[PDB]
């Protein structure tokens, strides 16, 4: 087309979010719950040594 | 403006008809009632003839 803006409003409603930032999401609050009990444990056996 | 057709139909709202051609409306309607009654005349005077 040779519409002003079509490229890029088609490119948004075709990708609502792109598909390499939605995996590093993903991973990313997949790993979360595993630092967290790290952490946990970590302060835990600090706690224990006290 | 970058808008496709935006430059045709801004110029057609702007004249609604071109001068030049308006002028030449004008003229020929102003011309047809001497030219009607110079064939009329003349067909008159033809019947005169007669």
């Amino acid at each position: 087309t040779q519409q002003p803006g079509c490229e890029n409003v088609c490119y948004d409603k075709s990708f609502p979010i792109s598909h390499v930032r939605f995996w590093v999401l993903q991973i990313i609050f997949v790993s979360v719950p595993t630092l967290l009990y790290l952490a946990h444990v970590f302060y835990v056996m600090r706690k224990e040594e006290k």
